[PDB]
DNA sequence: AACCCTA
DNA sequence: ACCCT
């Protein structure tokens, strides 16, 4: 199949700070490049939820960008 | 460098990822090269932890996506 | 350490 | 489909 998906990641606050970036410049790149709908749960909480939604090519791009950021 | 990623998955999807007798997750652990843990019990949302080099985590994640897209 | 977002 | 650190 080629159905749209919704993938949710449970992330530590520190990691989320890196994904968002100063002024949200990192997640802006992820949204503009991946084609995924990306939602990051509200508040600088110890644990946060990142939602990725779209077809597999978009999910793969966003997930790749997230793990690449975290590897930094 | 090694990362740990946690996916939040509904029980229905976890059943598919595990597979009958754990056959599916077994295959994922063997060829992905990642450590894969699926949370115990029956919470509406389960946690699938993927651990190892980013390449192994990505491979495991790809196998999961493939499973969700089956048939 | 970063706080964004078809609100 | 319920695996197994």
């Amino acid at each position: 199949k080629n159905v749209t998906l919704t993938i949710r990641l449970l992330m530590h606050g520190k990691e989320v700070g890196s994904i968002i970036g100063k002024k949200g410049e990192s997640v802006k790149k992820m949204r503009e490049e991946s084609g995924a709908r990306i939602n990051i749960s509200e508040g600088n909480c110890p644990e946060r939820i990142i939602t990725l939604a779209g077809p597999t090519n978009a999910i793969f791009k966003a997930f790749a960008m997230i793990i690449d950021k975290l590897e930094e």
